[PDB]
């Protein structure tokens, strides 16, 4: 294969996005309570990933072009269990600006999130075109939580990632946490579930672990500070080659920063190609800096 075009939306420009963004901005410092007072951030990064993360390298299919999220084969999806929150927090922003794509939304409202929550800027390009139902992937694309580092390696090879970029977009589990009746996993990674700091790796590398079930009958790695791994999570500590970076970020703030930017925005692009007469990527002023 398929070959995806970016077009933008008629006559649209950066201060039209930017509108777009300040909308989600704002309801996002406003509708606070969601989650114990974790926020809707962490939820509308994972919806980025998980509108993202069908796309395979082999056949074009899949991937944020489309925003096939909306049609009811992929919202049902269990690998989607929880992101409803996510789409419904999103509904009324699309009502207030209805000329921006599916795929187009969905992605903003993780480069949108991530920024808010004090997080790296990440440029970010428009023009995803709402496909049709019949181009919905199948179910089963997106990855399982109990296997090991081999599992995730050969993973990410169908999104094109390497090693590198696979352990830095796994530093998103700074935020948010898992849900017992979403995943069969429960409890957060770290202390501030809605600030983006490298604190992911920091917890893998210096508490203490410990091999538990959980009520849902699942193995998950949890320590005594109230925090925990899934078996995923931990497998970065496990193989030698993601132990190098993992150590590598806990100890460099700015660099993890950078490699997350590129990772997410390469994540968040894949499958799509851009004419040359394209806009260049747009890097979006957080509601702080626009003093709002
Ligand atoms: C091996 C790859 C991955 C696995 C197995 C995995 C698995 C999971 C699971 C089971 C949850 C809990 C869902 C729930 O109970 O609500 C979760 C949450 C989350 N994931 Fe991942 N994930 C992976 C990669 C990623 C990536 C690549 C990103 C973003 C770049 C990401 C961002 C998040 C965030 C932000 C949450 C918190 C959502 C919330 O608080 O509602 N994850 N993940």
């Amino acid at each position: 294969p398929l070959v995806h075009v970016a077009s933008v939306e008629k006559g649209r420009s950066y201060e039209d996005f930017q509108k777009v963004y300040n909308a989600i901005a704002l309801k996002l410092r406003e509708d606070d309570e969601y989650d114990n007072y974790i926020g809707y951030g962490p939820v509308l990064v994972r919806l980025a990933w998980h509108t993202s993360g069908t796309w395979d390298k082999h056949d074009n299919t899949g991937g944020s072009y489309g925003g096939t999220y909306r049609f009811k084969k992929e919202f049902n999806d269990p690998s989607n269990a929880g992101l409803q929150n996510g789409f419904k927090f999103l509904e009324p922003i699309h009502k207030e600006f209805p000329w921006i794509s599916s795929g187009d939304l969905f992605s903003l409202g993780g480069v949108t999130a991530v920024q808010e929550m004090q997080g790296p800027k990440i440029p970010w390009r428009c023009g995803r075109v709402d496909t049709p139902e019949d181009t919905t992937p199948d179910n089963g694309r997106l990855p399982d939580a109990d296997k090991d580092a081999d599992y995730v390696r050969t993973f990410f090879q169908r999104l094109n990632m390497n090693d590198r970029e696979v352990v830095a977009l796994m530093g998103a589990h700074a935020l948010g946490k898992t849900h017992l009746k979403n995943s069969g996993y429960e409890g957060p990674w770290g202390a501030a579930n809605n600030v983006f700091t490298n604190e992911f790796y920091l917890n893998l590398l210096n508490e203490d672990w410990k091999l538990e079930k959980n009520d849902a009958n699942n193995e998950q790695w949890d320590s005594k500070s109230g925090y925990m791994m899934l078996p995923t999570d931990y497998s970065l500590i496990q193989d030698p080659k993601y132990l190098s970076i993992v150590k590598e970020y806990a100890n460099d703030q700015d660099k993890f920063f950078k490699d997350f930017s590129k990772a997410f925005e390469k994540l968040l692009e894949n499958g799509i190609t851009f004419p040359k007469d394209a806009p260049s990527p747009f890097i979006f002023k957080t509601l702080e800096e626009q003093g709002l």
